[PDB]
């Protein structure tokens, strides 16, 4: 890699990975459109395992992201429209509070106050199906911006029901194969648990456990890679051959809300280029990005902007993700971490990289 790669990322993430006390960690810088991997530590202490290109990461919830371009490829399909209201795709969902709750509100946290997690005790389609006809709305509609992995989840199960496909199916055969991310899983193989890290948490090593409407909000594994060519993807939309995809790609960056300086697209979350950098730190500590905050509409919504910085931070119970890219200087960074370390820890140390390379 250039000099000034290496140079920028080792003072700081180095420094990031010592004061956060990271027991392994892969970045890819993307610097003109093509990625430099970095990695440290081991993706399993105890058996002094590296880590390497090829490790698994838990993604948290920068697997929203997949599920967003996953909705914006089946509106592109015809498959869905934003404005349908959800009873089309769920109609025994029959209490009178969905009445005007569209696909649009579920994808981008609006559909007034959706809880953050789909309860524990949910675990069949039948105990789904009363968590939502019970679920009682803090807000009206398109009013209020409440993160929440219940709201896109539903998003993505319903998304894909006109194409008669499993969420799991129609995420591989419509976003993983034709992108050519080949380890990228919403379930390991068994083949490929040799390249899973452990994540860590209060030193003990841990896994994401199974949960309702996971693999929609939170449960996708990858590797530096996969997660590099991803970036690239929604970097250069255009070079992707399958239309309806390069379209779902745009789609998923387009503005549908408006919060102080943050845009709502479909998983991805954007702010005009240039940023204040301590906006996007800031904003991204959880007592900031999990509270509810008033929305204005975009109407229409803003077409993708290419002078925008795009991102979306995860985490599970032992990893830390972060993804952030600039299309209009086709720069971008993934981060990937098994330990779940503060979010603004990993918002700076991302805008030290792209500033000292813009
Ligand atoms: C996106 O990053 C959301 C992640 N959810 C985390 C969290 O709430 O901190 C997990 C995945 C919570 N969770 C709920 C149900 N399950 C199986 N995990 S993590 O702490 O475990
Ligand atoms: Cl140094
Ligand atoms: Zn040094
Ligand atoms: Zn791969
Ligand atoms: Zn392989």
């Amino acid at each position: 890699a250039p000099q000034q790669i290496n140079d920028i990322v080792h003072r700081t993430i180095t420094p990031l990975i010592e004061q956060q006390k990271i027991p392994g960690m892969a970045v890819a810088v993307i610097y003109q459109g093509k990625p430099y991997y970095f990695t440290w530590g081991y993706a399993d202490i105890a058996k002094k395992q590296p880590v390497t290109q090829q490790t698994l990461f838990e993604l948290g919830s920068v697997s929203k992201t997949f599920t967003g371009v996953l909705g914006g490829d089946a509106i592109a399909r015809g498959e869905i429209k934003l404005s349908d209201p959800t009873t089309k795709y769920w109609p025994e969902l029959t209490a009178k509070q969905w009445n005007g709750i569209t696909l649009l509100h579920l994808a981008t946290y609006t559909a007034g106050g959706l809880p953050l997690q789909v309860p524990d005790e949910v675990k069949s389609s039948s105990d789904l199906l009363r968590f939502y006809q019970n679920w009682q709305p803090a807000w009206a509609p398109g009013t209020q911006r409440l993160y929440a992995n219940s709201s896109i989840g539903l998003f993505g199960a319903l998304a894909v029901k006109p194409s008669g496909l499993s969420f799991e199916q129609a995420m591989q055969t419509r976003v993983f194969q034709p992108l050519k991310l080949n380890h990228t899983w919403i379930n390991v193989p068994p083949a490929e648990e040799k390249n899973y890290a452990w994540g860590y948490r209060e030193g003990k090593a841990v896994h994401v456990s199974p949960g309702a409407l996971d693999a929609e909000a939170y449960g996708v594994k990858s590797t530096i890679e996969d997660m590099a060519r991803w970036v690239q993807s929604n970097l250069k939309p255009l070079d992707i051959n399958e239309k309806t995809l390069q379209q779902g790609i745009q789609l998923a960056q387009s503005r549908y809300w408006q919060t102080g300086d943050m845009y709502q697209g479909l998983g991805w979350e954007m702010l005009d280029w240039p940023v204040n950098p301590d906006s996007i730190i800031n904003g991204s500590d959880n007592k900031i990005a999990l509270a509810a905050r008033p929305v204005k509409a975009i109407t229409p919504p803003t077409p993708a902007v290419r002078a925008s910085w795009v991102h979306k931070t995860g985490a599970t119970g032992g990893f830390g993700s972060y993804v952030a890219f600039i299309p209009e200087k086709e720069l971008g960074i993934v981060m990937l971490a098994n330990k779940n370390y503060p979010n603004p820890a990993r918002v700076d140390a991302a805008w030290q990289i792209l500033n000292a390379l813009q």
